[PDB]
């Protein structure tokens, strides 16, 4: 197809020139430019109604997200949709303005089709991004009405004296300007951000976060979601499970990047000091929904996370009781037309699986 052609031309050529060309922060830069102005490539991808879900409160036109750490600021916010991602989850968001980690810290492991990152939370903070994000508000109505949602990812500053305040500005500032909330609770890079997924620690803050996105008005109410590591203990998920049946919390976005380093990296940047994503990452992710979803009776609504570059990567985390997926370092390798390619394999497979659309296959390995 034509679809193929751009797929295949992107993938072999396009991509490695311009990434041997750049360095990775210059070129994670150049595509927030390219994407906010819409000089794509074309999604000729129809989404079809198989690939429909509803969850969270909100259609769901495709499975297909992109995930947080892409577009921080919510600069580029149309043009992922104009990409075809079902959904957009920006940030994270810290409350105010601050700088993250010295350059480099961004590294490219090409032979492992992986990136590791120590970005630090950058982030123009709550004040840009809302008036970003106001200027489009009723653009936004209409996405969302039409099955494409908007995903916020709330994190906290560096020299924060209160993580549970930090997470609880974003709620009332950003809250009102997004579908869904994300506590993310998982950065591997601020320090002892991620000992707030500890059971005492976690209840308190979330039901801080929870009592004041209930105090907003019913319009501007968003769903809250707790994005975990895909590195906690045994002990950590069952916590996390509880707390999570406890408050009613809404969903999990499962996972963030792993502070591991997996046997057979070989990358020569396999030993920077971040967080590790793609293909390395893909069943440790998957392993980590499966272990949730079954700790949550299959109540609680995922977002999967972690690896996925194909449809049978999707399709993998979906079966393993996932509602929708999101994708980041595949895009770094494949180019916008990745997108399309996961939404067609996705809906190849479900037909060969003999699922008659999304729902139908999630946690459908726990039915077996
Ligand atoms: C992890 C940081 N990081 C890295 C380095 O690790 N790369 N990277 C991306 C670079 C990208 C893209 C997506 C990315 F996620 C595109 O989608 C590319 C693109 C092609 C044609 C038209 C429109 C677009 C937007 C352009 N490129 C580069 C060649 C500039 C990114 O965020
Ligand atoms: C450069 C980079 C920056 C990221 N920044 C964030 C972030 O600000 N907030 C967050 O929740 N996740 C962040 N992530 C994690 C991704 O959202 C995702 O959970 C992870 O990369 C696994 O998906 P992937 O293998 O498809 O990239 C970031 C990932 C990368 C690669
Ligand atoms: C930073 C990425 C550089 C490559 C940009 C490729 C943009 C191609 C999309 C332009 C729109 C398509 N059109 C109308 C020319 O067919
Ligand atoms: O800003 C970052 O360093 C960052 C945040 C996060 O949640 N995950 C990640 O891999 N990087
Ligand atoms: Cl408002
Ligand atoms: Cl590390």
């Amino acid at each position: 197809a034509m679809a193929t052609g751009d797929e295949r031309f992107y993938a072999e050529h396009l991509m490695p020139t311009l990434q041997g060309l750049l360095d990775p922060e210059s070129a994670h830069r150049l595509a927030v430019r390219f994407t906010s102005l819409g000089l794509l490539p074309r999604a000729r991808f129809q989404d079809s109604d198989m690939l429909e879900v509803r969850v969270l409160g909100h259609k769901f036109r495709n499975p297909v997200g992109i995930a947080a750490g892409f577009d921080k600021h919510g600069e580029a916010v149309d043009g992922l949709y104009k990409m075809g991602f079902g959904f957009v989850e920006i940030g994270s968001v810290t409350p105010k303005p601050q700088e993250g980690n010295p350059r480099p810290r961004v590294f490219r492991l090409p032979e492992d089709q992986a990136v590791i990152n120590r970005y630090g939370f950058n982030s123009h903070g709550l004040s840009v991004v809302e008036h970003r994000l106001r200027a489009r508000q009723q653009k936004q109505a209409k996405l969302t009405e039409d099955g494409l949602p908007l995903g916020v990812n709330l994190g906290k500053n560096k020299t924060s004296v209160d993580a549970a305040e930090d997470y609880a500005e974003g709620v009332r500032v950003l809250g009102p300007l997004a579908d869904y909330l994300v506590v993310n609770v998982s950065s591997p890079n601020t320090a002892g951000l991620r000992s707030l997924q500890g059971k005492a620690e976690l209840r308190r803050l979330l039901t801080k976060v929870l009592q004041e996105r209930d105090g907003l008005r019913r319009v501007h109410r968003p769903a809250v979601l707790v994005k975990i590591a895909p590195d906690l203990t045994s002990q950590d998920k069952e916590d996390i499970a509880s707390v999570v049946k406890e408050l009613g919390i809404d969903g999990l976005i499962v996972t963030n990047t792993t502070v591991s380093r997996p046997a057979g990296l070989q990358g020569a940047l396999r030993s920077e000091t971040g967080g590790l994503s793609g293909k390395p990452l893909r069943d440790l992710s998957t392993q980590t929904i499966r272990e949730m979803y079954a700790l949550t009776q299959g109540r609680v609504p995922i977002i999967g996370v972690g690896g996925v570059s194909s449809g049978q990567d999707a399709l993998e985390k979906i079966r393993a009781g996932a509602s929708l997926v999101q994708l980041y370092t595949a895009l770094t390798f494949w180019g916008p037309p990745v997108v399309g390619k996961v939404k067609r394999e996705l809906e190849a497979l479900l037909k060969e699986q003999g699922f008659g659309g999304v729902t139908d296959a999630i946690g459908a390995d726990h039915r077996r």
